[PDB]
């Protein structure tokens, strides 16, 4: 159905980072400001975008130039950002490519450990509490010493991993050859691609909710505890999550919806998508905590201590359920085509839209001087050398450097609140309100223009003031504290984009004659938005 053709519920923000996002915040007081977030700012922005991008009818950049002159460093500020995430956003396939190549044997290398990576500590996860020190469970130990070999700090590189480089520039050489070529879909395959996923998911959480103490996981998923709310870092990954899934503040959603025809209805579109996309996102935590509280409850833990509280959560969590249906190696290798299929087309998108964001630039010594091939090859190339910083032995504390301040946080709040802040403001919500109906059929009701005028921009402020008055460092699994010029390496990631739009305010102000007064009233002054009819 249309669902099929929509797609975009699912994907590696829904499966991979949600969980651990709850379950490092506690897990139950995570959903309160997700909630909030969800209905306060995340589907107005996101129909704001689509709206935009469907009235002006240009993408990210060029949009913002026929609306407000003055604030049009708005998409440079996206495709920064956007570089960003494209360097650190394949290591998760890298990761997922090794354990698919690894579950190729006989017997799944997690399920027991006697190998040669594995410590005196080990036993296994059966006969602990026949026991019981410092003892530790095989599935983390492969985690940690065979994929991550993980080093006492940031500043111990160690050496490179070779596998891990191979696996990466295999996972970049299949995103080449595929934006080159141009390969994207068909009119048969979508029916299967659309659908795997979600079968995965139900296969999934039927074996997790089966499984003994699993009411103990969903408890600590779902029960609120309230002392947790008056920590600034809750409310800023619950509503940095929802930004990050819509995949908003990327400059993406614009050019999406710049496709769309004049007379189109949008609104009810935004709305089934952020819907879908939520659920999705919420269906999934079950069957992540009732595993986790087997897991618990097998081991003889608590619940908040049995495996990682970071990235890795889900390459703890799932092999372990795999181990427990028959014919593990089946499913192991089902799981982690699908993790793959979920990874590399949001991949394609994403490195396509930021190539012709960058030619769209210079078409000029882009397109004649230059080929694009050469110029994509160049991206790519790039890009590969940048991530192989986080293939070494040091490689997982630069990952969460970059997951924490490169495409989240302070970086993806000041994007929304200044697009809120300026169309609310300056362009003008009635008249916005005008175009909407022009086009849609319909006027629609106050939730979104009170959303753009009001409460978008007060909980952006708000959790960016609250988070420097009662200020905390960044930490890894809850003790390592990184040292002072890793923080500040990490805060120069998210100032290179969030530097974007004052400059371009002095560069246009610089580059116009006449009075102050005249040069600012001229450059807010929005230039013909819509052309077409
Ligand atoms: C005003 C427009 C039309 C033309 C001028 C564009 C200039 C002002 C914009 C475009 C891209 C922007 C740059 C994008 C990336 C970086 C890297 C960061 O480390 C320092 C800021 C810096 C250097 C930005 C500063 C301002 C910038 C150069
Ligand atoms: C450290 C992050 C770097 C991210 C780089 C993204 C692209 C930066 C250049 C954008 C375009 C600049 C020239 C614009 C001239 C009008
Ligand atoms: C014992 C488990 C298998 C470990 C070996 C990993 C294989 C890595 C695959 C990538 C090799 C291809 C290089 C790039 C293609 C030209
Ligand atoms: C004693 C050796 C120090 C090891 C530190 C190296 C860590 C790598 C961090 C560099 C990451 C690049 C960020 C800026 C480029 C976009
Ligand atoms: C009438 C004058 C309005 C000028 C607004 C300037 C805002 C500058 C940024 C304020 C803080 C925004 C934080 C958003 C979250 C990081
Ligand atoms: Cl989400």
């Amino acid at each position: 159905f249309v669902l099929s053709v929509a797609g975009g519920f699912v994907g590696l923000g829904n499966v991979w980072r949600f969980p651990y996002l709850c379950y490092k915040n506690g897990g139950g007081a995570f959903l309160i400001p997700y909630f909030i977030f969800l209905f306060g700012s995340g589907l107005p922005v996101f129909f704001l975008e689509i709206i935009i991008g469907q009235y002006t009818s240009e993408g990210g950049i060029t949009c913002w130039e026929k609306i407000c002159p003055l604030f049009s460093g708005i998409g440079y500020a996206s495709v920064v950002i956007v570089s960003l995430l494209n360097v650190y956003y394949i290591v998760i396939l890298a990761w997922a490519t090794y354990y698919l190549f690894q579950s190729f044997q006989k017997e799944l290398p997690w399920a027991h450990c006697n190998h040669s990576w594995n410590t005196p500590h080990c036993m296994e996860d059966t006969m602990r509490k026949n026991k019981s020190t410092n003892f530790t469970s095989p599935v983390i130990e492969f985690w940690e010493r065979n994929v991550l070999s993980l080093s006492p700090g940031i500043d111990h590189p160690g050496s490179l991993k070779w596998d891990l480089a191979l696996c990466l520039l295999l996972v970049w050489l299949v995103c080449f050859f595929c934006i080159w070529k141009g390969v994207r879909s068909t009119g048969k395959v979508v029916y299967f691609t659309a659908t795997f996923p979600f079968a995965m998911l139900l296969v999934l959480l039927v074996r997790g909710l089966t499984l003994p103490g699993a009411g103990a996981g969903i408890k600590f998923y779902l029960y609120p505890d309230i002392t947790r709310l008056e920590d600034p870092q809750v409310w800023i990954d619950a509503g940095t999550q929802i930004f990050f899934s819509y995949a908003i503040c990327l400059g993406a959603m614009t050019s999406l919806g710049s496709y769309n025809k004049y007379k189109y209805n949008s609104y009810r579109d935004c709305m089934l998508l952020g819907c879908l996309n939520s659920g999705t996102s919420f269906v999934s935590g079950f069957a992540i905590f009732s595993i986790l509280g087997f897991m618990a409850q097998e081991q003889g833990v608590d619940i908040a201590d049995v495996a990682e509280s970071g990235p890795g959560l889900a390459f703890i969590a799932y092999p372990k359920a795999v181990t427990m249906m028959p014919l593990p190696t089946f499913w192991s290798i089902l799981f982690f085509i699908m993790l793959l299929l979920l990874g590399l087309d949001s991949q394609f998108v994403e490195v396509e839209g930021q190539i012709t964001s960058l030619v769209d630039l210079y078409p000029s010594f882009l397109r004649k001087g230059y080929r694009r091939e050469i110029f994509i090859a160049f991206v790519c190339s790039i890009s590969y050398l940048l991530g192989l910083t986080m293939v070494t032995e040091g490689g997982m504390y630069v990952f969460q450097l970059f997951d924490y301040y490169a495409a989240s946080g302070v970086c993806l709040l000041w994007v929304a609140f200044f697009e809120c802040f300026v169309i609310a403001w300056i362009y003008g919500g009635d008249n916005l309100y005008d175009g909407i109906e022009d086009m849609i059929g319909y006027r629609p009701g106050p939730w979104m223009k009170y959303s753009w005028a009001v409460i978008t921009p007060v909980l952006c402020v708000g959790c960016f003031i609250f988070s420097l008055v009662k200020y905390v460092p960044l930490t890894y699994n809850k003790t390592y504290v990184y040292p002072n010029w890793a923080i500040g390496l990490g805060w120069s990631l998210a100032l290179s984009s969030m530097l974007c739009v004052p400059l371009v305010i002095v560069i246009r102000l610089c580059q116009t004659e006449g009075p102050f007064l005249v040069r600012v009233k001229y450059l807010l002054t929005p230039r013909e938005p819509n052309r077409w009819a």
